């Protein structure tokens, strides 16, 4: 009961009476006990910032995201072939890849899959890394539902089919909505840190995957995200795959691992996992990760040869 208290210290939380911090206890202890069934044998789980909630919350907050990645599931998605894979790649000492950041109490994971494979692909271009603006997503993209959810292919559309292609950057943009509120859109006072000129999907193949992100950068991606809510680290290799809810994007792999692995970015913060960071089996379609791959296209200057 120590560690409960090292957990509340640990995330200043102020309970509202005995009976709201009354479960959350409780709760707190299952979700230890809950834990130790897990204990992706090779992995490590423990306390996070989530270990306050309950595990039907959890899967509650995902009811939406998982409807919305069936819908698109039933939708043509256009792949994108791939040119044709170096054993391991990892795009966070690339520079390709910000600070981890915090979606708060907002569905907004979708928002943030989408502006870090922005930012990936952005830099991998041969430009300088840039943050850029998630709230941009969540107050102004009208397909999506802000802190209810959407879609990176949605977002993707967005950008370029009624933004111009154009992504504003976190500085003059920042992101409010951790706190669950949704302000309106606005246009004016910011500054462009990126342009999209479309988007691609990528085909159900995870070496077809691995090959356009060691070419490429980071993709954004849809994992399943039961079994993340009380990891802390390691590689996870039983990961519940059954139905897909939750945006991440993929920033690199190891295929000289026992077992290789995907190195995920996730939208909270860094307090959870590995700084942020998960990893997952590769090649055996850990979380569903190959289910919803998607990547913004950059061009612009071609000025290479010329030069």
């Amino acid at each position: 009961e120590m560690r409960f208290a090292a957990f509340k210290k640990k995330y200043g939380k102020v309970y509202k009476d005995a009976k709201e911090e009354a479960f959350r206890f409780r709760a707190f202890e299952e979700n230890m006990e809950q834990a130790k069934i897990q204990a992706n044998p090779y992995a490590t789980f423990g306390v996070t910032p989530f270990s306050d909630m309950t595990r039907e919350e959890f899967r509650a907050r995902y009811r939406n995201g998982a409807s919305y990645f069936a819908a698109a599931q039933k939708r043509l998605r256009k792949t994108v072939n791939v040119t044709t894979a170096p054993a391991a790649v990892d795009w966070r000492e690339k520079g390709a890849v910000t600070p981890v950041k915090d979606q708060g109490q907002c569905g907004s994971a979708w928002a943030f899959s989408t502006i870090g494979n922005i930012e990936g692909q952005w830099q991998v271009a041969g430009n300088p890394l840039v943050s850029l603006s998630e709230q941009m997503l969540v107050s102004c993209d009208t397909i999506d539902f802000g802190c209810g959810g959407g879609l990176m292919d949605n977002a993707f559309n967005w950008i370029v089919n009624s933004n111009g292609g154009n992504v504003f950057t976190e500085a003059s943009y920042p992101y409010v909505s951790g706190n669950g509120e949704q302000p309106q859109c606005q246009m004016n006072g910011h500054e462009i840190g990126a342009a999209i000129t479309d988007h691609v999907d990528l085909p159900q193949d995870e070496d077809a995957i691995a090959a356009y992100l060691a070419e490429n950068g980071p993709l954004a991606i849809a994992v399943d995200a039961t079994s993340f809510m009380d990891y802390n680290g390691g590689i996870l290799t039983s990961c519940t795959s059954e139905q897909l809810d939750h945006g991440v994007l993929l920033v690199g792999y190891n295929d000289a691992s026992n077992p290789p692995y995907w190195i995920i970015k996730n939208s909270w913060s860094n307090m959870w996992g590995e700084d942020g960071y998960i990893r997952i089996e590769k090649g055996t379609n850990q979380c569903l990760m190959n289910q919803a791959v998607s990547s913004a296209v950059v061009g612009g200057p071609e000025n290479l040869y010329f030069q």
